[PDB]
């Protein structure tokens, strides 16, 4: 019970924390029905509307007025947020020259320059391009201040997930907002962005911003806002809270706005009728800024202009019913739309065969616009797997499409059309899905541009800006010091934790009993005195320093003419090989007398060592090697290529993406970057949680033998990002591009598989793509600790992914 008969007098959007026996009149009592009976009459005052007009100056100091043009009204803080322009004859913000503001410059009492994050949805990157022409407040803030080109928002790329993101530098699979609708089999819920479910915290994980800034003792305003609050109330809310006295003054605001979201949704993302919800956008932003000038405060907050994400055409003749695939999709659920979720329509239910679903869903069309995953088998890059509310059964479901349950779900209108010409959803590296980021103010940089980057960076620089340390996040906290001024983060390398052992010869051919064969010798090898020594295969192959190994396991650095390798002797198998292919480098092919050669390793112990009886009876796996024979710099070379420490369990489906890639791909980057360094590896993610396996966790080993079997397999290919130096002589920075390629036993995933492997191995890859931060979560390994280039750099570096967008 609250007694609703007192007052909002004199209290309107106070922050305070009021607790029922008293009535509300904050941001969100509405929400709650809690608040005071005149909060309505008194707090959303609407009356002559949010400007000052040249006939409202000197101003008969009315209290029925949405907003003052009094003479006192910057004594009692209640001014339009124009009052200064009409009345006083000064000149609105965005018409003043773009001036570097190189330390903040603050009135008496505050102690750090505020944080205001304006937050836009459906902001899509390339609305930028519609520039001053529509939106000059926003195009002063992006060209004065520090942009990035876009921001990619996490998967999927809907408004909740991405917000909570944001908020929190996690990604939805950890904070737990996994949809804007979701099935929580514990709580056997279901929450959806209408209604009272959501504002139960049992939902919300992690720990976002407003709450990290609480801990920390740093003043927060309200993130959320009662959708009756209109926006320019929630701008001349945040200026009051300016205005507040030293001891009540929030530090980090933000306002939120759900356009262009809805326009674009009505219109898509091109329609001319955008125009005019973008130029309200930017009046609104004006508002603040013109605001900010009345305070004296706009050489002195740091303002971010961030959107949640993109918009896509989307109509409703584009879409796919699973009707025209399943027999009974009245036993099932669907989460539908931009992407599909599957679920038994009871749930448990012991008739539910995802199997038999899975293969109905596969390849049915040549033009088919989803595609069936299991939620392990998607792309690493999404980290859409480890959590209870997404299902087993998911849909990727292709850019301008939507995937529906049944044709009665569409209601295709008198017209023949639907309301709706935009949407989103999709993958996130989709470009239409892609989103803007700006930031301006005393702590971020002047006039500078900086590379695309990924919202759950976020929350670590917003953290910077306040003085607060970030709670643990998936954010890699210094990638974005570029972005700022000062207050940046200084990073330290992680310690390796295991050293690695550097064996020479410690046994005789005749020591091994491995079960296999090798039909050919190179004897001139066995006069090479050096044999395996370090030489220059460092200097050549190693090219950024060994990676760290930052899990205590026992391994062995292994040296060859072509390769280096890290050999571990607890997963029988190379954790990491590298080498260096010049871009006139030759190809070969693997000599007849060769095709099954397989060589042990004089280096380590049988018992360490993988054995070919094991592969021999296995009848679904296969071998592969990491350094490949093709690659050879010589005939004599080729043999180590050979060696047992250099082979990796393969199912014969992936053999056919492995062979393509080292035979025909490697060289291609090579001629195309002028030179590659590459890095392969074995990946193990059996509880597909983004992170390394223990041995408990491995599930799989090649028959009868200790061999476990890698869920992936990675790549990462560097090389100059000025391609007129070669990989190996390189005095800048770098180009990378990486893969984690799924190690499956079928090419169902590729629809084109049964033709030749130029038509569609490439096309696999693209999807695959991946940041060497996520094959360093998934291996404990540190890449490029010894470079000429500096650590946030390589931070920055290890962030990058490449799109082929
Ligand atoms: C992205 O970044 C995050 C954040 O660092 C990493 O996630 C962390 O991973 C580690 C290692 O697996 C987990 O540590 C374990 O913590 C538990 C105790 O966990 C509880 O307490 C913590 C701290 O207060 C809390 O954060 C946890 O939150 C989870 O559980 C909540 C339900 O209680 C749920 O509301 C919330 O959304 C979250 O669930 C997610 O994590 C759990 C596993 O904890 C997972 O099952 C689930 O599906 C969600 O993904 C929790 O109450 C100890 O007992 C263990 O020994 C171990 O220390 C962290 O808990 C986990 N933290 C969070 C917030 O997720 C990711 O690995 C990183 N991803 C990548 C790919 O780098
Ligand atoms: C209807 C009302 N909507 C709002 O408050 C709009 C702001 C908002 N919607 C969110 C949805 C999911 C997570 N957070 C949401 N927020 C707060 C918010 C979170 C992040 C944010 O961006 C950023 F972090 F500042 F960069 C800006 C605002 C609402 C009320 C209760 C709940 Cl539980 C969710 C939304
Ligand atoms: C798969 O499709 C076939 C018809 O092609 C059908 O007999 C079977 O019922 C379908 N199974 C499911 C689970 O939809
Ligand atoms: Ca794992
Ligand atoms: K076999
Ligand atoms: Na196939
Ligand atoms: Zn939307």
């Amino acid at each position: 019970w609250t007694n609703t008969s007192g007052s909002c007098k004199g209290r309107c959007f106070e922050l305070q924390e009021v607790g029922p026996p008293d009535c509300r009149c904050d941001n969100l009592c509405k929400s709650y029905s809690s608040c005071c009976h005149d909060f309505d009459e008194l707090c959303l005052k609407t009356a002559r509307g949010w400007e000052c007009t040249k006939d409202r100056c000197g101003e008969v100091r009315n209290e029925e007025n949405a907003c003052h043009c009094s003479e006192d009204c910057l004594s009692r803080g209640d001014c339009c947020t124009n009052y200064q322009v009409v009345c006083k004859g000064e000149s609105h913000w965005v018409d003043d020259d773009c001036e570097e503001i190189r330390v903040p410059e603050c009135p008496a009492g505050f102690v750090r320059p505020p944080l205001i994050i304006f937050s836009v949805d459906g902001f899509r990157a390339s609305y930028m391009k519609k520039g001053s022409k529509v939106m000059p407040n926003i195009e002063k803030l992006r060209s004065c201040g520090t942009h990035a080109p876009y921001m990619r928002p996490v998967y999927p790329t809907k408004t909740f997930p991405n917000l909570y993101t944001l908020a929190t530098g996690l990604y939805p699979e950890s904070h737990g907002i996994v949809g804007n609708s979701m099935y929580d089999p514990v709580f056997d819920a279901t929450f959806h962005l209408r209604g009272r479910e959501k504002f139960n915290h049992r939902w919300w994980g992690g720990q976002p911003l407003w709450i990290t800034a609480t801990k920390q003792g740093v003043r927060a305003g309200t993130f959320f806002w009662s959708v009756s609050i209109p926006h320019e109330r929630r701008i001349l809310t945040i200026l009051q809270w300016l205005s507040l006295p030293d001891n009540e003054r929030p530090s980090v605001y933000a306002f939120y706005s759900e356009q262009p979201d809805f326009s674009g949704h009505k219109y898509g993302p091109f329609g001319p009728e955008m125009t005019n919800p973008l130029r309200e956008i930017d009046k609104t932003v004006g508002q603040l800024m013109d605001g900010l000038k009345q305070l004296k405060l706009h050489r002195c907050v740091n303002v971010i202009f961030v959107g949640d994400h993109g918009m896509e055409d989307v109509t409703c003749d584009r879409t796919e019913f699973l009707s025209n695939y399943l027999t009974n999709v009245d036993d099932i659920t669907l989460v539908p739309g931009t992407l599909g979720r599957i679920r038994p329509k009871i749930p448990n239910n012991l008739k539910y065969d995802p199997k038999a679903i899975i293969a109905n869903l596969t390849c049915k069309k040549p033009d088919q616009h989803f595609k069936p995953y299991m939620k392990q088998h998607l792309p690493k890059r999404l980290h859409y797997a480890n959590n209870r509310r997404i299902e087993d059964l998911h849909l990727l479901v292709e850019r301008r499409w939507h995937v529906a349950r049944k044709p009665l779900d569409v209601y295709k209108k008198p017209s023949g059309k639907c309301f709706f010409q935009g949407d989103h959803g999709f993958d996130n590296k989709v470009n239409s899905m892609q989103t803007v980021f700006v930031g301006y103010g005393p702590t971020f940089k002047y006039r500078t541009k900086v590379p695309p980057f990924e919202n759950i960076e976020l929350y670590n620089v917003m953290c910077d800006l306040l003085g607060l340390k970030p709670a643990p996040n998936n954010g890699t906290h210094g990638s974005l010091n570029h972005l700022l001024r000062t207050n940046t983060f200084r990073p330290t390398l992680p310690e390796e934790v295991s050293r690695p052992n550097y064996p020479g010869i410690m046994y005789l051919q005749s020591d091994f009993d491995l079960g296999c064969t090798c039909d050919d010798k190179n004897k001139l090898e066995e006069l090479n005195k050096r044999l395996h020594t370090k030489g220059s295969t460092e200097e050549r192959h190693l090219l950024y320093g060994r990676p760290a190994v930052l899990y205590r396991t026992s391994y062995d650095i292994l040296y060859h003419t072509d390769f280096e390798s890290g050999y571990s002797e607890i997963f029988l198998m190379p954790l990491w090989t590298s080498y260096t292919i010049s871009k006139q480098a030759e190809v070969s092919s693997i000599p007849e007398h060769l095709t099954n050669c397989v060589r042990p390793d004089v280096r380590v112990s049988p018992g360490f060592s993988q054995n070919c009886l094991a592969y021999k009876n296995d009848k679904q796996m296969s071998y592969g090697f990491l350094f490949p024979p093709y690659l050879s710099s010589s005939p004599e070379a080729k043999y180590d290529a050979f060696l047992v420490t250099n082979m990796v369990p393969m199912y014969p489906a992936f053999k056919r993406v492995w062979t393509y890639f080292q035979r025909v791909l490697v060289k291609k980057y090579a001629s195309e970057r002028n030179g590659v360094n590459v890095i392969s590896g074995p990946i193990f993610d059996y509880n597909y949680n983004g992170l390394r396996d223990i041995e408990d966790e491995i599930k799989q080993y090649v028959e009868g033998s200790s061999i476990p079997v890698p869920t992936h397999y990675y790549s990462i290919i560097t090389s100059c990002l000025d391609f007129t130096q070669p990989a190996d002589k390189c005095d800048g920075p770098l180009s990378v591009s990486s893969f984690i390629l799924p190690h499956r036993p079928d090419n169902d995933e590729s629809c084109n598989s049964s033709e030749d492997e130029s038509k569609w191995v490439e096309e696999l890859m693209k999807m695959h793509t991946a940041r060497v931060r996520d094959i360093e979560h998934l291996t404990g390994l540190d890449f490029y600790r010894k470079t000429s280039r500096s650590y946030s750099e390589i931070l920055t570096l290890k962030t990058y992914l490449h799109t082929y967008e």
